[PDB]
């Protein structure tokens, strides 16, 4: 009963537990490189990805997002004809990078072939529990058929889970069980892993093979995104921070004179229409997408200025965190 | 020796909110998992739930509904021996269903237990605030001598030593929990208690040795807290606050702010004792939930998902192989959640 | 060789308070209402119940001190009055039933004068309260008194330290008062950044006062019945309450109505108001709780239950055998009516 | 290698609210303690309080009132060079008092230092969000090269390595703080910061091997926090928020919801110039001396418990005890 013993040993860290420690710097924030590479085929100018959710990313979002340096993932709560159409639309809008989300359905192989012929750069094979034989075998089918296609599998929270996917044929791994804003996995199932600890553990596995890791969910401030990138992620993925953007799908509701967008989990009652592990909410209208990106990539250049990082690689390997108490982060006057 | 003096502050405690389950390799879907459990040779549940023997939570109706779902009801003991034997027999008249009844450590305890046996009760629940007592121990021995085949659920405890005590006194099952109840003020009035997750783990660890199942009793708010409990060594969880608002629970529904409410009170509360006192329970109100079946579906639904993340095809696999990860207070905690308007009727 | 010990040890010590721990149940076949809560501070000083009301002008005067003694406890009459009036408050208590009584004196020039008046008034114990008991002036004050009154019960405080407790014991003190900072009306921790978590302070103090068989008093920080149990179980013989007794019928001062609700004034001795008749006390208000008896009945009832879970027949077993478990903030966490 | 990779989450950090000061044996009455302090042969303060170099906190009126309480004011740089040099001289002619002036790491830096030295300023404060840069080190070396006896205060830093590097560039005094500030959002926008107590200790531990003092800057909300910061190795502390609402502070009283407030904002906020400071309001605290009285009042109290006759005893002998959140836990 070795297992009985290790039940409560492991320990986890979230974004609010740590801070990056400043180091010797001779590179200015405006001078750094926030560029990143997921593969030969996938090169990003800014390490940002919009989430494959029906309230975050359609063709307009992926186009806006591509034009910024990043990448959008067309959600799959759509007919196959429609998704390939939106993919083909983004692709021909200047030869932009687009990604698309595929379920681990029976139909998935059919959906993937439509997306490949519409010329997607990367498909996202995402499910709630990416450490399942269903997903492993599914990746190996897709990899057998398309040995050059960028595959992003998830979701995973552990290194053994990460290893299983890399060997199945995954060249990018997506991290996060529990942490998303609209996520209720932990409340309803008791399951999940602190996102910083998740990213670090998974990155430590992927680092050996040289595979990029996506941090997905739980990000609220540019700060948390700098932390995700220094914890080992190549790239972060946002839902709530883009849902209120002008280029996301769906229109602007007005309630009491204030502008709002709907943001909901893909496993909430709406996106499904087996208990729900997603919820439905509203987010404030944030206007143009460029506004949100400028702030995020600005904050990133500051953090990398503090850490002495010229590029994201220097950041991932050398950056040092410091742990604190909860008392600690109340240290981060009524405001106008 | 001061060995007791310098060990005053060594032990650490964990509760539900300190931990999360860690996803593992899984080949099993939530709909194919087995939520069956065997408390004993004679007593088997189709779902790991037991409604608590409280006068606001469980009577004959709730036991019948609980059984129908594949769980078990514990008919509370705030009533005559005659009218509790009434309720026991009624559950058995309704399709030979499994039913429990609570019996406190008293003088009339045996007179009460007897009547229950003649009504063909499946399990008797020996409940005391402090189960780690000779008084309780020698009462469990008395019942085992007179009824060798009777299921005995004896509690409550929080330590391994208490556990092995009741097992060797002839109890089939141990009910774990000092202080974690929603309506419990034992931790405030007496400064006494163990964080439930540690108490379960500690008690189960001793009880596995004897092949004895334990029950996690109290402190469960969400369904995820229940997955956490089962995964910590418990065979079955016990619920009061979540079953109180349910329509099949004892008590009139009351209207406040147009909303309907039901009364949930501790058995150690002032009102419950009246059916110079230092109470260790409080009276409150919980919202009307509706039918029992809708509440159970969400609980079991969250269990299956949780077992699916862990790769447990059965509850025994979860008990033995599941792994927790500890977080800080920050770890337990933009988008405004949209909740639909209420039903006034 | 220059030592770097002090510099490196700056952040090593760790502290616990009441909310940080819970008591673990043990085997126990003593019922709560059959436990002995009798306690012995000295042969001269025996209490039925382990309770002492604080020497504050908002908490303890004659009528209060009578009430406490009669419940089996003890009142420490406060020193914010003339010597002549303090000694007459002590007399009134002493001659109504032959009750035990305490009396507060500060380390001052006219302290010795006050003590004799109080000793002549047949006081059972005097309490030498200073904000910092580990001072040379306080230590020399205790030798000064022990020398002249070798039969007198002396309580010296406040201390937070094992050293400090050793220091006051060696000066001749029968009983030690423990507490720097944990007061409800205290702002020492905020205006000066000084203090020790009450549970650790007690534990660390009693650890030293055990070697000499000297009792300690847990001074402040108790908000709930269960926190008193935690104090006694950490090494204290007795506990001193202020806030809890301040809003009681036998308290000095009358009942004020605030938004149609009955209240009483409770203020620190270091607050501006007490000082006139930099502050490290503030003034507040506490709910009117009625007569002392019901508050004592719930605090003693709460101890009885605690000793019942722990298997403690008497306060000595609890003090020597009770084991705690540490929890976290989430472990400290329905519509109550 | 894998060394940097495994060191990522190893370090722990403490802030003011994490700890308290352990009362030791005491000979000393609060009124008899010496709160005097010496930065430099050139520079000495009767109290350990330095007024922050911000457009919301300090100008010539504030600097004068600081000096006359026993401390120091640091004239901010959001002004013309000869406007700043005129502020420095107005304080100088107001009774031969102590003044400092903030200076940025730019090309006009040396041009502005020439004017400030011309008005006989005592110390300059080279302030940057990131003092551990080659820019600041190179600037310090070239000022130390030209003005060898000018007191140079350099920062901010948060580490020993940074502290060491500035001492070897020529800084007499080292300023410590990245994140702790009340108007600071560096933690939130860049995820970067170091808990102040751990920072001052780690920076003092390196500084006292050179006889170099450190300033603890920001995060101070209580007098008890100042006692804590001095006891972890700081000679002197710098305050912004607790000085913004006083009368001698730049601007004047303004009214929100019919109460009196004074605007208080960071130098990296939108107004004072991506933002890392914010803009807000603090209550009109009244005159400077009343606030100073309560601060130094608190310090005498804390030195009393710890038994420190002077700030050196405190710095070398004070012991902390760590606690939890429930440890930092009557209608007042
Ligand atoms: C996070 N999440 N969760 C869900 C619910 C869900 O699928 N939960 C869930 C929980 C646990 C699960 O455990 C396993 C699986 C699994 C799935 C799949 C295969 C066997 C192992 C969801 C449902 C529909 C659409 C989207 C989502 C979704 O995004
Ligand atoms: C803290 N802070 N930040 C800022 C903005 C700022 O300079 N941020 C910033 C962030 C990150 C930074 O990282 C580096 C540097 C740097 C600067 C400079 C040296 C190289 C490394 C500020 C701007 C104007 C006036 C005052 C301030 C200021 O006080
Ligand atoms: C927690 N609690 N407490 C009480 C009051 C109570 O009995 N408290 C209590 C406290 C502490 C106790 O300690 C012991 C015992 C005991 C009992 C009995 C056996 C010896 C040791 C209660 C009363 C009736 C019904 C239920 C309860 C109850 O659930
Ligand atoms: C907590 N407290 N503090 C105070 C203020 C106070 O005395 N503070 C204080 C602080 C620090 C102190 O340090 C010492 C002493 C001392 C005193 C006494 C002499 C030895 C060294 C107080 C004053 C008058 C009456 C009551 C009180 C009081 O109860
Ligand atoms: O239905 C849901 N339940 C739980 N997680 C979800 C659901 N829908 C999306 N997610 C995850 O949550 C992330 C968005 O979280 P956010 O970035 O914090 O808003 C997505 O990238 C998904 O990985
Ligand atoms: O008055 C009481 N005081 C303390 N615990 C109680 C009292 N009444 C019931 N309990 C326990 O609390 C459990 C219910 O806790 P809950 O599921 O969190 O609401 C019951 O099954 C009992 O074991
Ligand atoms: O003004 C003061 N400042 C700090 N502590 C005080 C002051 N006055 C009384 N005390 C202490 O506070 C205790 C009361 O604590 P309470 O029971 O939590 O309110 C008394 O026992 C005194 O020792
Ligand atoms: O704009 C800003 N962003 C971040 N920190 C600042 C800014 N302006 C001033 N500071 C720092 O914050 C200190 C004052 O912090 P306070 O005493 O908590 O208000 C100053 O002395 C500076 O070191």
């Amino acid at each position: 009963n070795a297992m009985w013993e290790s039940k409560f040993v492991k320990e986890g860290l979230t974004f609010d537990d740590v801070l990056l420690v400043p180091a010797k710097s001779d590179v200015l924030p405006r001078e750094v490189s926030v560029k990143t590479v997921l593969s030969e085929s996938l090169q990003l100018n800014i390490p940002l990805i919009s989430a494959g959710m029906d309230t975050v990313t359609e063709a307009d979002m992926a186009i806006a997002m591509a034009r910024q340096g990043g990448l959008g993932i067309i959600h799959k709560n759509m007919s196959i004809e429609q998704q390939a159409e939106q993919v083909d639309k983004v692709k021909r809008s200047g030869g932009l990078l687009v990604g698309a989300a595929v379920g681990v359905t029976a139909d998935a192989m059919t959906r993937i072939d439509a997306l490949v012929k519409a010329s997607v750069d990367a498909i996202v094979l995402d499910t709630a529990h990416g450490h399942s034989q269903g997903v492993i075998d599914k990746v190996k089918e897709v990899r057998a058929k398309y040995p050059s296609l960028n595959i992003i599998a998830g979701n995973v929270a552990t290194a053994e889970a990460t290893k299983a996917l890399i060997e199945a044929g995954a060249n990018v791994v997506k991290v996060g069980i529990g942490p998303g804003s609209i996520c209720t996995t932990r409340v309803v199932a008791g399951v999940g892993v602190p996102q910083l600890t998740a990213v670090y553990d998974c990155a430590t596995e992927a680092r050996k093979h040289g595979i990029p890791v996506i941090a997905d969910g739980g990000i609220k401030y540019s700060g948390d995104m700098v932390k995700a990138l220094a914890a080992g992620a190549h790239v972060v993925m946002l839902g709530s921070m883009f849902a209120g953007v002008a280029e996301s799908p769906g229109e602007t509701e007005i309630y009491q004179g204030r502008q709002f967008k709907v943001y909901r989990g893909m496993g909430s009652v709406g996106a499904m229409e087996l208990v729900p592990e997603g919820i439905e909410g509203r987010v404030p209208y944030k206007g143009p997408l460029a506004d949100t990106v400028h702030q995020l990539v600005g904050g990133l250049r500051a953090g990398m200025g503090y850490c002495g990082a010229q590029d994201l690689e220097f950041l991932r390997e050398n950056a040092q965190f410091i742990r604190m108490s909860g008392a600690g982060l109340l240290e981060s006057v009524q405001i106008t």
